[PDB]
């Protein structure tokens, strides 16, 4: 796990 809402690689 990290982050990124699928909006941007992150």
């Amino acid at each position: 796990q990290h982050w990124s809402y699928x909006l941007r690689p992150x």
